């Protein structure tokens, strides 16, 4: 698809057996996820944005489907106002931006 | 261009005739640049970011150039960590998401 930035570019995922609407954002190095009650082991992050920093669990190997399109990697889970899937993932799906 | 998403999508920019680098940045509603001095009247703003508000300076009508391609628009200076080209310029250049 071809996904055209007049709107925030949102798109629904699947995480943890949940559908959620979350931003497709070249400029986010991690992918952050709203805070949600995901299972098992994860490790204490602190992740920087235009504001300053929020803490987060960082779950790794977390399946996560994104556009229909099937994905596996790190999921930061805190609290954020907007689900924002980055580049770790982005580039799993094969997502280019294009100009 | 066609830009994949393995590392950050840093660019050359051109505004108020300086060169600097920024970040083509889908997830951001605006575009906005360290602090600078820069040619236009600007009004005080408040904008957010994860971790919270920043106050910035905007001015709008700004001549900017971005990878060689030409925008007018709305740019925000100020505190932030990063220099980010935000999607009321992207759509200038004709930018898209594709996978
Ligand atoms: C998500 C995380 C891994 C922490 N990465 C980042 O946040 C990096 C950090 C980098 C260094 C600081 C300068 C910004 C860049 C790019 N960002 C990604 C970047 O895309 C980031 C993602 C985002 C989207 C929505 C809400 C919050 C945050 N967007 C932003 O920082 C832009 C800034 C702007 N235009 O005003 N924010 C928004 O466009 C925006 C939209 C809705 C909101 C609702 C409530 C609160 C804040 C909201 N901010």
């Amino acid at each position: 698809p071809q996904i055209t930035l007049w709107k925030r570019p949102l798109v629904t995922i699947k995480i943890g057996g949940q559908l959620k609407e979350a931003l497709l954002d070249t400029g986010a190095d991690d992918t952050v996820i709203e805070e949600m009650s995901l299972p098992g082991r994860w490790k204490p992050k602190m992740i920087g944005g235009i504001g300053g920093f929020i803490k987060v669990r960082q779950y790794d190997q977390i399946i996560i489907e994104i556009a229909g399109h099937k994905a596996i990697g790190t999921v930061l889970v805190g609290p954020t106002p907007a689900n924002i899937i980055g580049r770790n993932l982005l580039t799993q799906i094969g997502a280019t931006l294009n100009f």
